[PDB]
């Protein structure tokens, strides 16, 4: 795990990691991809409660990613959306 990611990471609960995993889990064929598409992120960032506009999603892309996101990018990708609730 990357040591930057592996504290934003810290901000999240077990349970949070398994409930994250599950939706992201819709949107693979686990059994061959560990990535979904950059479409498809906003939509299961949605599926979990946020609502990250367009522009954020390809901000997030270019300083997160490391047209693809995997599981721990994903999971960072939600720490920084679940701070910007009003
Ligand atoms: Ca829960
Ligand atoms: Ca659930
Ligand atoms: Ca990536």
């Amino acid at each position: 795990m990357d040591d930057i990611y592996k504290a934003a990471v810290e901000q999240l609960t077990e349970e949070q990691k398994n409930e994250f995993k599950a939706a992201f889990d819709i949107f693979v064929l686990g059994a061959e991809d560990g990535c979904i598409s950059t479409k498809e992120l906003g939509k299961v960032m949605r599926m979990l409660g946020q609502n990250p506009t367009p522009e954020e999603l390809q901000e997030m892309i270019d300083e997160v990613d490391e047209g693809t996101v995997d599981f721990d990018e994903f999971l960072v990708m939600m720490v920084r959306c679940m701070k910007d609730d009003s």
